């Protein structure tokens, strides 16, 4: 019964929010598990989201079917499918493409699954809507063509499966459209990839403090993001200071309890063998042994928060000094901006080099803050590694 992270993604007036009423919909009638059947209404209207310190407009939606449970997300506003794929409110593991058959891709559709390949979304499938008004049979298999070739180009595949749907006969109760909608389900459970275990990823947690404890202990603090670790393997520091560390844990305690393994999520406090306090920092990470390594340098896509956001009031240039949050630390570092951009606005978003004056343990897809002394004045993703 895997858990899975989707959305509808689409220019507007495609109709990406009737279909995801539809979907729920079509399931709550099928299934007495399946969630209450939302309509429109609080759909579009979707409630107010914060998180980072940045605004959105986000519908979150809960439904099953009988192979994985979904947690579907759709927004109104164009700019807040920016805001929410590259700050993560939707850790999403696939996401339905939403092509209008009427009109086709258009800027956003191609807008959308551009950013899709940006943040990393391991697949986009599609949802031909609007069918019920398409009379030419031939029109819509070169809409299909259109699009898959918008979905070749930007790295996914003819592997993914075009779906002739009509979000609104089907969710007017039309058993002709009704089961179009109910195909799109099934490729959904196929087609998307079974999102990992966060317990079966490789052991991370960040380092949030160190203290001096016994004679011999200096525990480490943080909340493990990935994996789980058994007592006295080796980890692997990675370089808030230059060097990478390696050290052998020797001894995992959360609360009373003092456990052989950890879980992905706890709080944990590590007793660690052979390094003293002074050598480890906010921001460090203790990996498994190899598994990741520190970068300095890499191509990033951030979306800048705007006036109204309480974001940044001057646009920056290149050789722009501010900090990124990388993991639970501030590290400084520098900007060049992509051949074309000559200045950031408050609102844009946009690709960008980054040089750090610190090593930081990194891997793509990885969020991450942009702030002026604290306040943060915007947040992205990591894209491309270099050195
Ligand atoms: N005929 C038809 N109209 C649709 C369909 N899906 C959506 N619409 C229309 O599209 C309009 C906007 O739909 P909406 O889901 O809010 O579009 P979006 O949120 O921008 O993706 C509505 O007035 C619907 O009547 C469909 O499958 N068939
Ligand atoms: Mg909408």
């Amino acid at each position: 019964k895997p858990h899975v992270n989707i959305g509808t993604i689409g220019h507007v007036d495609h109709g990406k929010t009737t279909l995801t009423a539809a979907i729920t919909k079509v399931l709550h009638d099928k299934f007495p598990d399946l969630n209450e059947t939302k309509a429109f209404d609080q759909i579009d209207n979707a409630p107010e989201e914060r998180q980072r310190g940045i605004t959105i407009n986000i519908a979150h939606v809960e439904y099953q079917t009988d192979k994985r449970h979904y947690a579907h997300v759709d927004a109104p506003g164009h700019a807040d499918y920016i805001k929410n794929m590259i700050t993560g409110a939707a850790q999403m593991d696939g996401a339905i493409l939403v092509v209008a058959a009427t009109d086709g891709p258009m800027p956003q559709t191609r807008e959308h699954v551009l950013l899709a390949r940006q943040v990393g979304v391991p697949y986009i499938l599609v949802a031909l809507n609007k069918a019920d008004a398409v009379d030419d049979e031939e029109l819509l298999e070169l809409v299909e063509m259109e699009v898959r070739e918008l979905l070749a180009a930007q790295e996914f595949d003819e592997d993914a499966p075009v779906v002739r749907v009509s979000a609104l006969k089907a969710l007017e109760g039309d058993a002709k459209w009704v089961a179009s909608v109910e195909e799109l389900m099934n490729a959904v459970d196929e087609s998307i990839p079974d999102p990992v275990r966060e317990t079966d990823k490789p052991f991370l947690m960040p380092v949030e403090d160190v203290f001096t404890i016994t004679g011999r202990g200096t525990v480490v603090t943080g909340r493990v993001e990935r994996g789980v670790i058994n007592v006295n393997e080796e980890v692997e520091i990675v370089g808030i200071r230059p060097s990478t560390t390696k050290t052998t844990v020797t001894g995992v305690e959360m609360f009373r309890k003092l456990l052989d393994q950890g879980q992905a999520g706890d709080n944990v406090g590590l007793l660690l063998r052979g390094v003293k306090r002074e050598d480890v920092e906010r921001g460090q990470v203790v990996t498994k042994p190899g598994t990741t390594t520190p970068h300095t340098e890499f191509e990033g896509q951030v979306y800048i928060l705007s006036k109204d956001e309480g974001g940044r009031h001057t646009p920056f240039f290149n050789n722009y000094r501010p900090q990124f949050y990388f993991r639970t630390t501030d590290v400084t570092g520098v900007v060049t901006l992509p051949e074309g951009t000559e200045m950031v606005m408050p609102g844009d978003n946009t690709n960008i080099s980054v040089k750090l004056i610190q090593p930081v343990a990194m891997d793509e897809g990885l969020r991450f803050a942009i702030r002026e002394g604290g306040r943060t004045v915007g947040a992205g993703r990591v894209t491309k590694i270099i050195k």
